[PDB]
């Protein structure tokens, strides 16, 4: 019953949470580590 890739669209959008948190954990973890290590040293 469902014909057209509108339907389809739709499900490819909300397969995946859209969320930015990801990248800010990335780089909460590249920079934080980084930053205690150079303030320790």
């Amino acid at each position: 019953t469902p014909r057209h890739p509108l339907f389809e669209a739709i499900d490819q959008l909300l397969a995946e949470p859209l969320s930015i948190r990801d990248l800010v954990i990335t780089r909460a973890l590249a920079e934080i580590r980084e930053t205690v290590a150079r303030e320790k040293r």
